[PDB]
């Protein structure tokens, strides 16, 4: 049975660069997937999408649209100390949080900084 660490590694092995917004999306898909016992269907959708010729980036997005735990779901909140805890390759993807962010519309997560600042990571 696939673990969350295993799934993260499989997905990472298909992504170019490191610490990009897509890497963070893998983290969120894996966390939310573990918590909803859905790692197997997520892995299956990921592989099916690649097998059809989709880019791995499109495969990750398709998961947010096809797997029901992500459908019309709010992005998870992740508490951090400062913007420095976010990878360099994510920095330009950080945005002010809109009123009703949804994962399946590209809002991967919401970082909540110690001093109260809040930033959404957008794909
Ligand atoms: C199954 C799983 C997947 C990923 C993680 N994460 C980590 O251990 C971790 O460090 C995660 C991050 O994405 C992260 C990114 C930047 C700064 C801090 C955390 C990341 C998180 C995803 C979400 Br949604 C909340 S934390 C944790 C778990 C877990 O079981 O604790």
């Amino acid at each position: 049975d696939i673990s969350a660490k295993d799934l993260r590694n499989i997905m990472y092995d298909h992504l170019p660069g490191f610490g990009t917004a897509f890497h963070q999306l893998v983290q969120v898909i894996c966390k939310l997937g573990k918590d909803s016992n859905s790692l197997d269907i997520i892995h299956a959708e990921f592989q099916a999408s690649l097998a059809e010729g989709d880019s791995p980036q499109c495969a990750l997005i398709q998961i947010t649209k096809r797997v029901p735990i992500f459908q019309d779901a709010a992005p998870p909140v992740i508490h951090i100390r400062s913007r420095g805890d976010i990878p360099r390759a994510c920095q330009k993807s950080l945005r002010p949080v809109p009123p009703s962010p949804k994962i399946d519309r590209g809002w991967v997560c919401v970082f909540q900084l110690q001093d109260g600042k809040t930033l959404g990571l957008k794909i």
